[PDB]
């Protein structure tokens, strides 16, 4: 078989790329690994920035999101016994985020892609790459047994952090820069309707936790635990009763608690693979980095490198373009090495670290009455929390 | 021999806060254990804030600072071959630094105090106080071979970070924060004109390099250096090869060398003790807490120290509120940790650390490329350099 556009990963990345090509007349063939059942039983992601909304509405996918997403205007910071909000639109220049699940997401471009009639093969076993530096890579993948063959001109590794496509560039043509957090958030999904109308981030004593949510009657909560913990060893009731320690008093009562529809360990991480392509193979998403959570730029710029790469894919096949090709990386990097600070800004003045003297605990806490104090130190959490210009 | 309030050390801080006393109408009497000569021969610092400049006016030693003071509107950060500048009078929303030397603001007071006939005695030896919790405490020192005896209400340690108030007060009621950077400052003092009508401090990869100056024909630099190196290891012909090495070509190409006036190696360190007082006893300056020199902060603390303890005493004298004294140390503390994380901050993005990972690097340069791009962050470096609000 033979394609335009080869895409490896139908996880958000890849069905995103794969939508705005296939309504640009560019064809292409994703290629998942796992059933579409799998891949939306993960939580994950619940806040949106503007780009990505705005992208989605130019991918024809946002009638379900305008309907059911939220549009959140500010957000609190919990510390020390005070809460602090931070007015999100006033502070950043009238930008809000959506919060809109990340299973969601994935379901409405499943659904656009099915009724497209575009290309999918779902459970692709054993996917590899070949000939990347030549003018005609191909894909080989086993399909129930038999190996068949992908032609194309280009190839988008869209398959996440364990993906086969980072796998294949030489190890000596990428530079890695990776830091790995010594704790990981402990999730839990509850068909309750969340404590606020907006979420806290609350830094305690006792670690991190956050009120998030889906809608009006789900909410996602995390708490801050070592990488030594076993799910199974939190029951909803221990979580619930830790839960409720962390957070200041007046929010803890008025918490509606409730059994758990998912529970997980997410350990935290960050993760950057320069450049982010080799020949004929473009990286995006999860597949060329890793931000913790905390700053909820995962998605966001898994968003940016597919609006940047297909847009320059664009110019390559209908202008005939293809020299543009080449700035993928330099473009998409800039955006990556801002969002990466921030989320490692956010992750440093949030948690509870090990072995952390009393002069680094005081500074943490004057970043924060600092930060949240000054109308200009306001404006930069905002500005980075909504999310930074695409370039 | 009896006062009302007894001054250990005649630096800055016991000079403006003696000066400060003496016009409005309390007795002080100040004890300096060194010689005019050696305090007039520490170089120190160079830039003062708004507030300090005030204080010096309301001191009544205002007149050669007017004249010969240089007010900057604006500093230079220079980084991976690129000069920005920070319009601290246009971000701070009209605020300055003036740079005038820590060497002539000592002149200036310790003229003034010789003239109004204020007790001063120097070479006042084997300090030690006594009695800090009663009603009426008392200092001894030796002054050539005989021990006298000073009555007195109050006691202020003014005595810098080697002092013998801070180690007056008994080791388990004081909480000390502490951090020792693995770095130190080679200073230059040159009767040379500098190199900018502004200072730049500068991040190289060789470490960092800061542009100083005391006037139009004098000049001071710095360059880090390992705390393993000797001040005789370093020639003048040595230290302006390297300063050479560590600036933009543009710069380097302009900069005047000449020899030495001076030459000196300063360790970085960051200290902090809680509370700032004893009974009778307070701290003020650095006897309380020591900032790096990269955020111009230590002098600067000081005098909001000294301004604070100054009008605390004046409610005690004249207005009987004795009770308000309790207040001096929450009321320092909070500027002096907020004065302590901006001196932090610049210190960890403008120097070269031993032993910093790939990620650690790239971070440290996004710190840079983030702060001096965005409007709102190079508001938060403005209003913490020209200083933030007394309290
Ligand atoms: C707890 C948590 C909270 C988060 N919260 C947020 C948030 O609020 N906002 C935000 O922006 N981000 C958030 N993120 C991040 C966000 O979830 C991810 O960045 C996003 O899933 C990345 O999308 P992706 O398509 O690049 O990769 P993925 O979602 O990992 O999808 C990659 C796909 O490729 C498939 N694949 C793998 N290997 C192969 C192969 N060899 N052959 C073929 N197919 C293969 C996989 O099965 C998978 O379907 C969060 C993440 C976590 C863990
Ligand atoms: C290289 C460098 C650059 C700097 N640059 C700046 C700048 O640009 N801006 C800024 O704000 N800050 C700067 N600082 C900091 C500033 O110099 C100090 O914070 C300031 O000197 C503190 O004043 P002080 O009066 O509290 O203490 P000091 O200046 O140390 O004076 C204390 C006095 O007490 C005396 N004393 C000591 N022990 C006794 C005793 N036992 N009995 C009696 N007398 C005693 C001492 O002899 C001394 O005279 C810089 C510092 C350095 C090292």
């Amino acid at each position: 078989m033979k394609t335009q556009v080869a895409i490896i990963g139908a996880g958000p990345s890849g069905l995103l790329l794969g939508q705005l090509l296939h309504k640009a007349g560019i064809d292409n063939v994703i290629l998942e690994r796992q059933t579409p059942d799998y891949v939306l039983g993960r939580i994950r992601a619940g806040v949106l920035e503007q780009g990505m909304v705005d992208l989605l509405r130019e991918a024809g996918v946002d009638r379900r999101m305008a309907r059911d997403g939220l549009v959140h205007e500010g957000v609190e910071i919990a510390f020390a016994g005070q809460r602090r909000r931070i007015d999100l639109k006033r502070l950043s220049g009238g930008k809000t985020v959506t919060v809109y699940g990340q299973t969601e997401v994935t379901r409405d471009l499943m659904e656009a892609r099915e009724a497209s009639g575009a290309t999918t093969v779902y459970q692709a076993a054993e996917v590899r790459l070949h000939d990347l530096q030549g003018e005609r890579p191909y894909v080989t993948f086993e399909r129930d047994g038999e190996r068949l063959r992908l032609d194309c001109d280009y190839i988008a590794g869209c398959d996440g952090f364990h993906g086969i496509s980072r796998q294949s560039i030489p190890a000596e043509r990428l530079k890695v820069f990776e830091r790995v957090y010594p704790f990981g958030w402990l999730g839990l999904l509850a068909d309750t309707p969340p404590v606020s109308h907006e979420l806290i981030y609350a830094n305690h004593p006792r670690g991190f936790a956050l009120c998030s949510q889906r809608s009006a009657t789900r909410s996602r909560y995390y708490v801050q635990v070592p990488l030594t913990e076993k799910v199974e060893d939190w029951s909803d009731e221990r979580f619930w009763t830790e839960l409720k320690a962390r957070l200041p008093a007046e929010v803890a009562e008025k918490l509606v608690t409730g059994p758990s529809l998912e529970k997980s360990i997410a350990p935290l991480t960050s993760f950057v693979v320069e450049p982010m392509q080799h020949g004929r193979l473009f990286l995006a998403g999860d597949a060329a980095h890793i931000v913790p959570p905390t700053g909820a730029k995962g998605l966001n710029l898994a968003a940016s490198d597919v609006s940047t790469l297909y847009r320059l894919l664009l110019k390559a096949y209908r202008e005939g373009r293809g020299e543009l090709l080449e700035r993928y990386s330099a473009i998409c990097l800039r955006r990556i090495w801002k969002a990466e600070r921030f989320s490692w800004w956010m992750t440093s003045v949030l948690h509870r670290f090990p072995d952390t003297d009393a002069f680094s605990q005081r500074i943490q806490q004057t970043e924060l009455e600092y930060y949240l104090g000054s109308e200009a130190g306001l404006a930069t959490i905002a500005e980075n929390y909504v999310g930074l210009p695409y370039e």
